[PDB]
């Protein structure tokens, strides 16, 4: 079964890879699934940062698509992956060198090849965080 997008209003954007969205009425802080800044280096996290929020403050429609695990990390923050206008921001950020594909579990990773597609040319053309 496919996953679902459910739509949800910016609030504003906090770093690279989290977002503060009114999803259901309700504030919620959103952690970007599958993806992180790299373990030792954070040369391109204000990038990264830049990167998201242009892109969720451009964006006419943002959409939440929960994957089938854990819908909140230990902090109660929402697990999903975030699309602005049908572009998955998750997909974009590994696809530019800007993070990492992390944090892959069963249930959770429903993408995990997708963006695995989009690290494989990131890291060939040795990208901001693959430099
Ligand atoms: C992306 C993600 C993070 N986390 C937790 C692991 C990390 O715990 P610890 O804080 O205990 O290291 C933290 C990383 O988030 P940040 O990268 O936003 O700091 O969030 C999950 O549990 N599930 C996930 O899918
Ligand atoms: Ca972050």
């Amino acid at each position: 079964k496919k996953l679902h997008k459910e739509p949800a209003t910016l609030i504003k954007a906090i770093d690279g890879d989290t977002v503060k969205l009114m999803y259901k009425g309700q504030p919620m802080t959103f952690r970007l699934l599958l993806v992180d800044t790299p373990e030792f280096n954070e040369k391109y996290g204000p990038e990264a940062s830049a990167f998201t929020k242009k892109m969720v403050e451009n964006a006419k429609k943002i959409e939440v698509e929960f994957d089938k695990g854990q819908r909140t990390d230990k902090y109660g923050r929402g697990l999903a992956y975030i699309y602005a206008d049908g572009k998955m921001v998750n997909e974009a950020l590994v696809r530019q060198g800007l993070e990492k594909v992390a944090y892959v579990y069963k249930g959770n990773n429903t993408h995990e090849q997708l963006l695995r597609k989009a690290e494989a040319q990131a890291k060939k053309e040795k990208l901001n965080i693959w430099s």
